């Protein structure tokens, strides 16, 4: 890898830790290289990639046929699960079935008492449409149904988990990649169908990708060659804490 190689990344916030872990090992292994990272959400990365403003898009959902038709390709680098979370201050302590989870996010269930909590309105805190996590949750939970709307639904203006966690309060619910809530010191993870996101049969699972333009640029060839080598796999492993 020549000195002065620059790789630019945008896209998935779920993949921030993977981006940073690969950045760290890449520019330590190859002196004089630069990896620049941003994370405005999967769709924002795809837009920048199609317009040629970044070398790679991190994506937490699969490449679409329309995107592939513009000369894009994808490489999977990891997998994760999507946790459902409430605030540590929320007096609801239990779990949800998949049906209950869908009913909350469609608005059919709107009071915590319907799932065993107190008599309180549920505040649904949703990720914006550029979020690949939102797109995955819609596909795997809503299964063709639309998200609810109305006074008790809020879509955050930024695809970002920490502002969502702050907004949960004592009555809100949302979702995020498991690694960003795993230690439960900032939110409580809600088991789904009596399963927590570390379990193999936990239902909300997906691959994580880098998207790139074909034909690949030299800097993309260098970075993805590293990322898929054993050394790159070890760097990616460092993102899982």
């Amino acid at each position: 890898v020549p000195a002065g190689t620059k790789v630019t990344i945008d896209g998935s916030t779920s993949m921030v830790n993977i981006n940073e872990a690969l950045k760290a090992q890449f520019q330590q292994t190859f002196p004089g290289t630069v990896v620049q990272t941003d994370a405005q959400g999967t769709d924002k990365g795809v837009v920048n990639l199609i317009l040629g403003k970044v070398d790679l898009s991190a994506s937490s959902r699969p490449l679409t046929s329309q995107e592939q038709a513009q000369g894009l390709a994808a490489v999977p680098v990891a997998s994760d699960t999507i946790a459902v979370m409430v605030g540590r201050q929320n007096p609801f302590a239990g779990g949800l079935t998949s049906a209950q989870l869908r009913d909350i996010f469609t608005g059919k269930i709107s009071n915590w008492s319907e799932v065993g909590g107190p008599n309180n309105t549920i505040q649904v805190i949703n990720r914006p449409s550029e979020s690949g996590t939102q797109q995955t949750f819609a596909a795997q939970v809503l299964q063709g149904q639309a998200f609810g709307q109305g006074a008790n639904f809020q879509t955050m203006p930024r695809d970002a988990t920490t502002p969502i966690i702050r907004a949960l309060g004592s009555n809100g619910i949302s979702y995020a990649t498991y690694g960003q809530v795993e230690n439960q010191q900032t939110a409580r993870i809600v088991p789904i169908d009596s399963l927590s996101p570390n379990q193999e049969n936990y239902p909300l699972r997906r691959q994580l990708f880098y998207f790139y333009k074909t034909p690949p640029s030299p800097q993309v060839e260098a970075f993805l060659g590293f990322a898929t080598s054993p050394q790159g796999q070890q760097a990616i492993t460092n993102a899982f804490e």
